[PDB]
């Protein structure tokens, strides 16, 4: 059962398709949007 997960996907996708509208950015900020929320993770 236990081996692998969802590699950006389970909220990838599902998130940055909604983000998108819901921001009303593009796809392009996205990509470093999601990349920079990954690189800092949280504030703490």
């Amino acid at each position: 059962a236990k081996r692998e997960f969802n590699e950006n996907r389970y909220l990838t996708e599902r998130r940055r398709q909604q983000l998108s509208s819901e921001l009303g950015l593009n796809e392009a900020q996205i990509k470093i949007w999601f990349q920079n929320k990954r690189a800092k993770i949280k504030k703490s």
